[PDB]
Formats: C-alpha cells, structure tokens, sequence
DNA sequence: CCCGGACCTGTGACAAATTGCCCTCAGACGG
DNA sequence: GGCCGTCTGAGGGCAATTTGTCACAGGTCCG
C-alpha cells in the first residue's frame, strides 16, 4: 500500500485539519512527490481506499474542499495558505485542485514516513497528528521513545481552549488518541508525565512494533 | 493554631459537532 | 438508433456517539 513520506518540517507544523481533510493531504503529498502544485482526487478511488460508498465520499470531499478556504499553516514563525484557487470539478466524480506552491519545498525536504495503511482507521485528527509525531523519532526495528512538551502539544496541533486545564487534556485528549493508536494501528504505545512542582509538563511516549 | 486563598486533581452534566446510515433522483454509459 | 436498466455520485436528511466546556467535590501548602 501507499508509503507516505514527508519533511519533518510539516509533521511539526502549526494547522487544524479535519480527519477528511487530513486524508486528502495524504494523497496531494502523494501526488506532488511523484514528479506546479495542481492535483486531482477521483470520489471512486477514494472510496475504494478508505471504504466508503460512493454518495459518502462524495459528501466526505465536497465538504471537506469548502473547508479548507481561508485555512492557513505556520512553520516555526511563517503563515501560509493552503489552497490559492477555489477548487472545482471539471468531470463528474473528479475534483481539481491548486496547492500554493510556495508549500511544495516544506513538503520535500530529516524526514518522517508510515505506510497509509498504518493511519487510514484513525478517527480524531488529533490522533492522526500524535501517530505522525511519534513516526518521525521510529527506529527501523520498529521502536522508539520521545518526550515532548506539553505547551508544545497545545500549538502546534491547536488543541481547543479548554484543554488547558490539565485534567480535560487527559481526558478528551490523552486517554483517547493512546487507545485509538493502541486500538486501530500496529503500534503498542504506553506514557508517564513528566512534572516540575504540581505542573505537569511533558509526556514521554514508549512504543514498540506488534 | 486555623482561616481564606491559590494551586492541583477527578467526575457529572450538558451543548455542540461528527460519525456511519438511509433515501431520491438525474448524469454517463452500454447492451 | 435510440430507449431503458444499471452504476455513479450529488443532494437531502437521521440518531447514536464523541468532543468541547464548565460547576463542584475534595486534596495540598502559603502567609
Ligand atoms: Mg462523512
Ligand atoms: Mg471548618
Ligand atoms: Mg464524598
Ligand atoms: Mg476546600
């Protein structure tokens, strides 16, 4: 299956992205690579890639597309668009794309990759950032281990408000993207906090291959 | 001393958003 | 040649679950 590889620059990027649109930029970062920033999405191969019908595909592109105007991505700082056209469809079935091109670069660079299969059962987009993150530090074994900031965490991922009070972060947050990973990809991941007085501050992440 | 206060934790509630499902009907194609 | 039966996909919706938010109970130490 599909073997995404991407800058590490983009793993560590500061966007919100939905898990629809997450999908879809796997695939534009697929299609970029194998080479103007233009590119094409067929609702009948998406669908047969993440098992959807046809009518919910269609759904899952045509909103996720209209969601993505006004978008921005910092790199750590630079604030970029994503998209600097709308998109449009010039068949049925079939919508075209105009990536800004000035993002062509931090997608090719220090690197991070994972096979689609690894990712496409993951619900919370969150998840999907974690799941990234942690590839970025995997040995070729399979293992790895990571302690990262949890101030750092809040930015770069764009957590929602009230995540900063620490016991929602653990219970909306934490707890639930570790059991979809533990649950849904071929990772085995376990965590301690790290703390400074009463605050805790980082979280060191364990993880092995099943 | 023990207070009120400033921190921290977890949980119960509710509001807002997202999920996989369902149904309709016209477009593009073929037998 | 062209009608109609089928495969697509663009729309309209849903209830059951998950995600986002905050009040309140209940721990500690400070001055
Ligand atoms: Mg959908
Ligand atoms: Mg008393
Ligand atoms: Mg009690
Ligand atoms: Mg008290």
């Amino acid at each position: 299956s599909p073997r995404i590889v991407q800058s590490n620059d983009l793993t560590e990027a500061a966007y919100s992205l939905s898990r629809d649109q997450k999908r879809m930029l796997y695939l534009f970062v697929d299609q970029i690579r194998k080479s103007d920033g233009i590119c094409e999405i067929h609702v009948a191969k998406y669908a047969e890639i993440f098992g959807l019908t046809s009518a919910e595909a269609s759904k899952d592109i045509r909103q996720a597309l209209k969601s993505f105007a006004g978008k921005e991505v910092v790199f750590y700082y630079e604030s970029f668009p994503w998209f600097i056209k709308p998109a449009h469809s010039p068949s049925r079935g079939l919508y075209s794309v105009h990536i800004n091109p000035y993002l062509i670069p931090f997608f090719i660079g220090r690197f991070t990759q994972f096979r689609l299969s690894e990712t496409k059962e993951i619900t919370n987009p969150y998840a999907m950032r974690l799941y990234e993150s942690l590839c970025q530090y995997r040995k070729p074994d399979g293992s790895g281990i990571v302690s990262l900031k949890i101030d750092w965490i809040i930015e770069r991922y764009q957590l929602p408000q009230s995540y900063q009070r620490m016991p929602d972060f653990r219970r909306r947050f934490l707890q639930v993207c570790v059991n979809e990973i533990n649950s849904r990809t071929p990772m085995r991941l376990s965590y301690i906090e790290k703390k400074k007085g009463r605050q805790t501050t980082h979280i060191v992440f364990s993880f092995r291959d099943i």
